[PDB]
């Protein structure tokens, strides 16, 4: 049985790829949806997720209690693409396949409202984007009450956690390991160039493009990021 | 413009209402979906919350803030009831209408996993529907991504805090406020008959009842539960 | 019980209502949807539909059929505007409200494929958009399993019966009726100048500005339609 | 590329797979659905068709059509498996897999509403479902919407034609053709014991079988549909 692991992005949770994970199910696949720390339901205040090691310890305690010989398929959204790149470093053995989803994808070897968690002489802790745009920059193509339902679920996202993502040493071993980037198109937020670019630098196995997707591809395209998904499966 | 108020019940959150709302403002109302605390995406534990007060705070803070000339319809669901019923007498000026979705409406005057936060020889602090009994209870006739959703969100309910709901002095004052009840008819969880009971012993202004609904109207009957919203505006 | 009545457009049928008269039905509402002469499951070809009252053959059929008390709301969509426009002029005492939905409404007293079913020295019997067309034009902001649906059940349109419609002696009874217009906000095909022009010549009860529809709002935001359509019941 | 051709069974049309199709193209497949003489949007009335090759034709035409080298993968659902069977007889050199769906498969070898259009003492020529019964034989687990959808597009259905189809001589060489039967688990018109019955007569090279779908797969559960079939694929 074949198992994915989703990791959201910045200021989302577990709970962005409720569409997705109901498809896989019922196609007869595990799915398991990480709360970050931080995020979704957690209890700790993304204020005080200073480290990237903390902020990543849901996923890693996760891949850390698999059983001696199974595997995952990592899938990560956004930011969260660091925090599958780093797991796919730690756990290399336990990694079947690295899925980028709008993600930060970088190899090995290379309009906000701010929290103060620690006074405003020292740096922001936490940063979280104004209601009035969540919609143009997130959900563009989206239907409207994922709208609705996200600017009740966003959290501040953890800044100081994100300026040790991908800071990793050449990894021979995570190479190995078959990547897929998936690009969103119409997302407003995570620009069609820059994203060319990660591809352009660290070639995946595979490529598809989402014609009809906003950066929120799990709200607006769920069904045909959920063909992509089993036909990036059907390579193995 | 007319302003609903939307209360959850046990475990859930303001996240529960995302498909309610959003049809509502297509329909030129202004909603507010409150995390009452140690629920939705509140950062306090729900373990620590002993005090009916402590529970209502979102909810009493947000009726305090009211301009003094704004009133708001309240929508209260299944526990959520009982929230709204002391909501009613302590900002009464400012309720224009409360409404009870499979909620308890106690007139003023009259399978689980348990936590145990204080150790466990002193009573639960928590309580939380398990996983494999959630899509029966709560969303038997509700769509399955909706059930996912729900898992990667529901929280341990405050059982202690549950104890001092309504246990209210009479008020005459608001009685004068018109009340409606909605009944859920295939709800699993808050047996029809008691939902007729709850009716019979402090008859609202009106019934509604939705026959294809089991105890999460918000996403089972979505659109119907709208339409009923809509007619019981229609009185004032 | 309030009955809504939908008359389609140019080469499509009673099918493409399907989204919408669901949400209605469970708000207690009676909806029929017919479908014109030549159009849907018509047995008649549309290129021997040379008739503007023998396209409207069904629509007039069930006005007429209709009971001595019983009025009706019609919903018409494009150039279905115009048959509406027609059947408020035929049948006044019958119709409490017309909306026209990105239709035609011109006041009583004002890339295709072509078929040759009489040869090509006579003028054209049939119009049918190129395929390659109608997910932009028809589709832009609607599901792809929409455009697959339509692309299945998309006839050619009788164009001699298009030349008639709106071709009307001014009816002053038919003025008192209220009618409301919903502008389709990112209509590719049906711009919106147009839309305002038709508006600014005969001003309606009300207008509703789908801010998010192309041209099939029936597909692309239903349950936003859905609610305004409810809104404007609330009138009238 | 591989080619998908669908076969809809009676009273249906093309228009019953645009969810499958859709997905299936996102999955980079190419899907023709076919409407069948007096079925979909066909100008010919089925009381006029008595005959099986008449029924056939359209299917039979583009089977035909097709490039010397070019095959497809066939799918049928319900009495289509009979036009399925016979297509794989006729036209055995361009069928690289045929597929039942809940369908009539047998080897080589081996309530209603009435339209009587040759009168009454003579037989019906026509057979359609009464619309009282069409949700719970049909679309007992599929969406409300699509019950309404089928509802405008059900045409009666050919009973004369149905009486020739699968009278066949046995066929060697068709035998050889890789068959797939995906059963539908809860439909309550092909009962699962019969289905189980067709297996084992003339036993497939693969057995799915759809734990939560009605007789109307594409609509209930065309994900799971989705999946199956991309595993049917995988046996080349």
């Amino acid at each position: 049985v074949i198992h994915f692991v989703f990791v959201h992005g910045a200021s989302h949770g577990a709970w962005c790829w409720y569409k997705l994970t109901t498809l896989l199910d019922a196609a007869g696949f595990k799915s398991t949806s990480v709360d970050l720390t931080g995020a979704g339901i957690s209890l700790i205040d993304s204020n005080i997720v200073f480290d990237s090691d903390q902020y990543n310890r849901p996923l890693f305690s996760l891949l850390s209690d698999l059983p001696p010989h199974h595997k995952v398929i990592l899938v990560g959204h956004s930011i969260g693409g660091g925090s599958v790149t780093e797991a796919l470093c730690k756990f290399t053995d336990k990694i079947s396949m690295a899925i980028y989803l709008a993600a930060s994808m970088v190899q090995p070897g290379s309009i906000w409202e701010y929290t103060y968690g620690e006074g405003t002489d020292k740096p922001p802790t936490g940063v979280l984007m104004k209601p009035e745009f969540i919609r143009h920059y997130y959900y563009s193509q989206s239907p409207l009450e994922d709208v609705t339902l996200s600017s009740k679920l966003l959290r501040p996202a953890p800044m100081r956690a994100f300026q040790d993502l991908d800071k990793l040493p050449p990894n021979p071993e995570a190479e190995k390991v078959p990547r897929v980037y998936i690009k969103t198109a119409k997302d407003n937020l995570f620009d069609s160039v820059r994203q060319d670019l990660l591809v352009e630098n660290w070639p995946p196995s595979q490529l598809y493009v989402l014609e009809d997707s906003d950066h929120s591809a799990f709200f607006s395209v769920p069904t045909t990021l959920f063909a992509y998904l089993l036909r990036a499966v059907s390579f193995l």
